[PDB]
């Protein structure tokens, strides 16, 4: 009857209003006070169309409450972020899963569900979660339930991605897989799988990490193409017609999500298990240097200092600078003396970035594309009018439209250039 | 028109009476003798199925001739070997068709046709055989034509594939792609895709790369999972939902082949490492199941590194079952439908007569439907399948594979 959510940013703000939606008592609590005053005072904390009229609707219902301290409930859910931890692997931090455990035992009684939504290393919920509540009078399966439930939503259409979404159940009993049934089964329309703790846990985590490994894979080609005159681009185009074989696209390098390592067993206990996965992230994190000295080469051959980043974000149309190799890049730039930089980005709104693409290119040797913006795609030579050199280095290959005056180049064919 | 096809092996040979069963004459060139004899005597050299019958064809028709030397032809088919270099890659040994090229360069004249079916590093077409040839006098794509053209069958299906097959066209210039269309609609019906040499040499070791890396991953994962009693099958089943993730299946190492790269490379050599510490983390994963269990025997099921095929080559069960053999302790004992050895047990029963432990190495179809009635003779009927290819339920067979072994211990 009573849901409180702990954490409400992206994830945990959409999912409270969700439930209370659907006639469900929700308390959303969140340690950020600013956030709180946001939305005590009508206004939603998160950028998503729609949502606020949503949220509106469901204030005024008196079905979501606010706080920032959590109270007695029969679901907890949290939705707090897992920070990137400073090692190689980027392992998840678990830390404000476990702060927000904390400040959620103190109301526990028997019968509840704990929904982990955020993202998790594998065994946490057995290994870290389970211990602390057994700490307590409690056993679970029959006391308390424990579920990791992976929440994972899709900007812009965030509500509907909620309730269409397939949803992967992970108890740490079969009670406990019961238990997130009954939970979810309020608004989720879409299938739910059910499986345990574990399994959600590692599949959501080999998920990023198959993707890690293949775009390093990219990356490293991409350097050796680059050494031979070969086209990295038609290659991946040529070898891909094998219906087994998916090569990924090449970038500046990789952002955002955490792996599928634990920070202790697979790195304290075990690193050379972990061997491929650690490589990757190697080759990923040199992105933003062979970038660099890609740009300093550019720089070198033409009359300027001047460079024009376009795009500090990771993932395209959206404002996360967080964990982003294109600012990365935009950093080692700003650092590196012979080189004047400006980033453009009309997703990112802090202060030392250009508003305007005209005053941004204005004088530039070259436009270096960090990120893959919808905005980017169609871009004609106007837009590139006031620059000392008209010279594209893509590394996103996001531009589709053909120009004259203006060179681009991919990382198919930078080597041309040089 | 003539043509001279230049190693006379699993790929040449078929290759030399596939021209010759379409009216071309060949002369079929190979340096080992004891295989010129075997084929002067009206003896295929290698083991595929129904190809002596077509060979004994070609052979009395008079269109295929062979020879230790080559000849005067209008094209010329590298098909010679790529050994492995030492190298900490393994690194392809780009020697024996060079050494090929050189013998076929006294016979060359003006509007002759160079392929290479071989293995080769990008920019070996562009790089080493091109100024080679350009030395001579000859121009690339006006008086010889250079083709990459990479040779790849599935033993068994040979000749059917050798047509049937998609094929990579990839010429010097665009005049030596137009040439090499010409060879190969002989008696290709499978679609030819035209490219560059650069890129058709680049595109083979994307493809084998992307397929090791990825099995490399599947077996580091395996690994991880096994350490922390999760279930890798399972985990890959769950994460392969997703549209854009296909993680792929683990196993017990991957049929060795050579590095295409010129001897940083680092996530590549680091898969092929994970590939090879396989057939070890199996025979120690053996070694604790048979540490637990009375006895010494264990039979292998399947010696092939693909199911239903005589893939004995650089094969990843094979080295187990000589791992296992070499291993003191441990008495091994080979089954395999597929391949005829010396070692290859009496039919089943006797391979497993008083076995503590049966491990499946390959993915043979005789392994999926699989009764208790054939582990009846067992010392312990128990199975561990580095394969995931038994589907039949079983009562008594302790049943486990790369996602339950650590259950044994
Ligand atoms: N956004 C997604 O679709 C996405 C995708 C995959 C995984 N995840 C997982 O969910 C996590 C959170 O995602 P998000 O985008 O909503 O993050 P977010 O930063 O937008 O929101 C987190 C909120 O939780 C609050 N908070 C932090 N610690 C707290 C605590 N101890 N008690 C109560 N509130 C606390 C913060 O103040 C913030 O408002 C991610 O870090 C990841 O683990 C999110
Ligand atoms: N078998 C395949 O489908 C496969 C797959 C991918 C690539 N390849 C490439 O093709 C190569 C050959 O494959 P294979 O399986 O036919 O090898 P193979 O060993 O079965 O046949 C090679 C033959 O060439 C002969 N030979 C060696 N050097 C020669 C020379 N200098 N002049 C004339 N003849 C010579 C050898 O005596 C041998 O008979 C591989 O090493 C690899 O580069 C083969
Ligand atoms: O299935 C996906 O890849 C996915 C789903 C929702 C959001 C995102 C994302 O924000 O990148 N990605
Ligand atoms: O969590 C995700 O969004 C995710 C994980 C792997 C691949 C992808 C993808 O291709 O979008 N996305
Ligand atoms: O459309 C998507 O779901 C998407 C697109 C780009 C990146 C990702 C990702 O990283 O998950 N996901
Ligand atoms: O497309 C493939 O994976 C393939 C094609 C032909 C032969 C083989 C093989 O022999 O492994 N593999
Ligand atoms: O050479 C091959 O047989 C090959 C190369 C890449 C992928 C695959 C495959 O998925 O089978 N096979
Ligand atoms: O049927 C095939 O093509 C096949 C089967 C198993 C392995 C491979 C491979 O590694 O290419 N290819
Ligand atoms: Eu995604
Ligand atoms: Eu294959």
């Amino acid at each position: 009857s009573k849901l409180t959510v702990v954490g409400l940013g992206y994830i945990g703000l959409p999912t409270s209003i969700m439930f209370a939606k659907h006639g469900v008592d929700v308390l959303g609590v969140d340690i950020n006070q600013q956030t709180i005053d946001k939305l005590q005072n009508g206004q939603i904390s998160i950028e998503e169309p729609g949502l606020q009229e949503v949220y509106e609707e469901v204030l005024s219902s008196g079905k979501l409450k606010v706080s920032t301290t959590p109270e007695a409930s029969d679901v907890f859910i949290i939705a707090v972020p897992t920070p990137n931890n400073d090692d190689q692997y980027r392992s998840c931090d678990i830390s404000l899963v476990m702060r927000a455990l904390d400040s959620i035992l103190p109301f526990l009684k028997k019968g509840n569900t704990i929904i982990v939504e955020s993202t998790i290393a594998p065994k946490t919920m057995d290994d870290f979660v389970k211990p602390v509540i057994e700490n307590l009078g409690f056993t679970i399966g029959e006391d308390i339930y424990l579920v990791h439930c992976p929440e994972r939503v899709l900007p812009g259409k965030i509500l509907e991605e909620l309730v269409h979404n397939n949803r992967i159940i992970g108890g740490v009993t079969k009670a406990c897989i019961e238990a997130g049934k009954r939970v979810y089964r309020t608004f989720v329309q879409g299938e739910m799988i059910e499986t345990d703790a574990r399994t959600a846990e590692m599949s959501k985590l080999m998920e990023n990490t198959y993707r890690d490994v293949n775009i390093a894979l990219a990356n490293e080609l991409t350097k050796i193409c680059n050494n031979l005159n070969i086209n990295v681009l038609d290659v991946i185009e040529m070898a891909n017609k094998h219906p087994r074989v998916n090569i990924h696209q090449p970038g500046p390098g990789v952002g955002g999500h955490c792996l599928a390592v634990d920070p202790y067993f697979i790195i304290a206990k075990d690193p050379e298990n972990a061997k491929l996965i650690q490589t990757g992230r190697e080759i990923n994190n040199s992105m933003p240097a062979y970038v660099v000295d890609t740009t300093k080469q550019i720089i070198k051959a033409l009359s300027g200092n001047k460079v024009t980043v376009f795009g500090l974000t990771y993932k395209g149309d959206v404002d996360d600078i967080r964990e982003s190799p294109a600012f990365d890049i935009y950093e080692l730039l700003n650092q590196e003396p012979d080189i004047e930089v400006c980033a453009y980005d009309p997703h990112v709104e802090l202060d030392f970035v250009e508003h305007d693409m005209s005053h941004a290119v204005k004088d530039a040797s070259l436009v270096l594309i960090l990120s893959d913006h919808s905005e980017f795609k169609n871009l004609s030579d106007s837009h590139f009018d006031k620059m000392k050199h008209k010279v594209i280095f893509d590394t996103k290959n996001v531009v589709k439209s053909s120009f004259e005056d203006v060179l681009y180049y991919n990382y198919g064919n930078i080597f041309n250039f040089i």
